[PDB]
């Protein structure tokens, strides 16, 4: 199974293994039970190196998971910003929303990642974008009491 392998070798980060993997004939979209793939998990660890590797083989940028979720969701929740802006270049929906309405601008602000939420409002993401609770990412990031995003976001309204 060169799908379970290039899953294990992307999440532990271990760039000379997927190369190879992606060489043999590993699917670059494997997909796990709950429907990550490997360029979910090499978002999730913050690996960057694999991320662009599993680009050039043209993985799905946009493939969801069973939650909605994509990559880029996965890259800003976790703070990582380099992974951010090269999913963004790839091509990767800065609007996408998963099944309780979060896009990742919902997930930058609730997490507090400033950096990552300038980088997305400069990709045009939607700031007045409301979850399945209405709520907007100035709502979310006011309500895990980071204020200077929320602040940010309610100038860019």
């Amino acid at each position: 199974d060169l799908g379970k392998k290039l899953l294990q070798a992307a999440r532990a980060g271990q760039l000379d293994e997927v190369r190879e993997l992606l060489k043999a004939g590993a699917d670059v979209n494997a997909k796990d039970l709950i429907g990550v793939t490997p360029l979910h998990l090499a978002a999730f660890s913050g690996h960057l190196e694999i991320v662009e590797v599993l680009l050039k083989a043209s993985a799905d940028v946009n493939a969801k998971d069973v939650s909605g979720r994509t990559p880029l969701h996965v890259a800003a929740k976790h703070g990582h910003l380099e992974i951010v802006e090269v999913l963004l270049k790839a091509g990767a929906d800065v609007n996408a929303k998963d099944l309780i309405g979060f896009t990742p601008l919902h997930l930058a602000a609730q997490f507090g990642h400033l950096e990552i939420v300038e980088v997305l409002l400069k990709a045009g993401a939607d700031v007045n974008a409301q979850d399945k609770s209405g709520k907007t990412p100035a709502d979310l990031a006011a309500r895990a009491g980071h204020q200077d995003i929320a602040e940010v976001l309610q100038k860019a309204a």
